């Protein structure tokens, strides 16, 4: 059994671009010798006649600098005479190809930018940003539908977005242009290119923007008071400073408030998912204003609050007692029956029944039967035990109560 020469061998990205397929065959020594892959690896299998098949789809953005697929291969071989067990290192060189789009990195998103009501022309407004994964990328800036009726052009490699014309811009009104960036090195005859997008041009002055269109945040349901939820943050179009609000539709407001300037989201009263007036889901509106000026703009943020085993299976009863049990009962009879209730959701709500007492089984259903024999060594003609009801919570919580069973002769 040797170690084999190391295969090296090349191919580009494209070439493992289909799971499965069979890219290359490893040299066999003899017919009858056969492969096996010697530890996993992410972009290959290995078929027992020597085949190298896609396994993740090959990808030079996501190897590592050296930019291989490098893994070993056992090589096995009766009747052949001579008998082995050989390894050999397989080494795949992967070429770059230009087959990851362009994307914008300009935030927050939908693009948005001012026009000052007089703007020379050429006055710069708004600079698209596109990145592209791929080495020897080509981002072109591209005005690909306008509805200024002309007023606006782009620069095709620096993306910086300027006014044409000498006349005057309208307040409060809107000019949108759909753009595009697209990466010319790589095509699908068609260019590479980022999804269409609206920017967003008002002449004058504008409410602010918030860093997203939307917030949320899923909290469980024990998580203390005066705690950080989430912090939000707008942007001003004039760099006027901002102050926050929130409110509720329409169930619970007060559970939660807003930092003033800071904008982080922190919890005000203690939560409780078995609480039936506070819901499960808090749509709330945070409005950011500028109060040097009267612009406002008001963004949606949702809320879920998630159920914790907080609570114990609680027996009905105190204890349980029956009476007048015949002690020659046959294994298996009714004693009594046993219930036990938890407040919790799902599996912290799901009960298991247990007994201390040998003497006595339980099923699902608190049904206390006989599990032995109740005349042979009972002097005192009594049972005294626990049931205990434990859910499926994580760690599981548990509830006990006495059981005593008087038996007769
Ligand atoms: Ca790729
Ligand atoms: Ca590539
Ligand atoms: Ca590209
Ligand atoms: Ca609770
Ligand atoms: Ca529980
Ligand atoms: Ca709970």
């Amino acid at each position: 059994r040797a170690v084999r020469p190391t295969k090296r061998i090349e191919f580009t990205e494209a070439d493992g671009d289909t799971e499965g397929k069979s890219v290359f065959q490893l040299e066999k020594e003899t017919d009858k010798e056969t492969f096996k892959i010697r530890d996993d690896n992410p972009w290959v299998t290995v078929e027992t006649n020597g085949a190298v098949r896609v396994k993740k789809k090959w990808d030079y953005e996501e190897l590592g600098p050296e930019k291989t697929i490098d893994f070993w291969v056992i090589i096995t071989n009766h009747n052949a005479g001579i008998k082995y067990t050989d390894n050999q290192r397989v080494i795949i060189l992967v070429k770059d190809v230009n087959d990851e789009p362009p994307y914008f990195i300009n935030r927050p998103l939908p693009m948005q930018a001012v026009v000052q009501l007089n703007a020379p022309p050429n006055t710069p407004v708004f600079t698209l940003q596109a990145r592209d994964p791929d080495t020897d990328h080509n981002i072109h800036y591209f005005i690909v539908r306008d509805r200024t009726g002309g007023r606006f052009e782009v620069d095709e490699r620096s993306g910086v977005v300027r006014t044409r014309g000498t006349d005057l811009f309208q307040l409060d009104m809107e000019y949108v242009l759909y753009v595009k960036a697209e990466d010319q090195n790589g095509k699908v005859r068609r260019f590479q290119s980022t999804p269409e997008e609206r920017l967003s041009i008002v002449g004058g002055k504008r409410a602010p923007q918030f860093y997203m269109p939307s917030y949320e945040a899923e909290i469980p349901e024990n998580q203390k008071k005066d705690s950080d939820i989430i912090s939000i943050k707008a942007k001003s179009f004039a760099d006027r400073e901002i102050r926050y609000t929130l409110k509720a539709q329409g169930q619970g407001a007060g559970t939660f408030n807003i930092g003033p300037t800071s904008g982080i989201v922190k919890l005000a009263k203690e939560l409780d998912f078995e609480d039936l007036r506070q819901p499960h889901v808090y749509s709330l509106i945070v409005t950011a204003t500028e109060d040097s000026g009267g612009f406002s703009t008001s963004v949606d943020l949702t809320i879920r609050v998630t159920d914790v085993n907080d609570n114990a299976p609680k027996f009905e009863l105190p204890d349980y007692q029956a009476h007048n049990v015949d002690e020659d009962i046959p294994l298996g009879t009714s004693i009594l029956r046993v219930k036990a209730m938890d407040s919790d959701s799902g599996s912290n709500a799901e009960i298991e029944y247990l007994v201390s007492d040998d003497h006595f089984a339980v099923d699902s259903n608190g049904i206390i039967v006989n599990n032995k024999q109740l005349d042979a060594d009972n002097n005192n003609a009594y049972y005294e035990f626990i049931v205990t009801a434990k859910d499926k919570g994580e760690p599981p919580k548990s509830g006990v109560a006495t059981v005593r069973v008087y038996t007769k002769n």
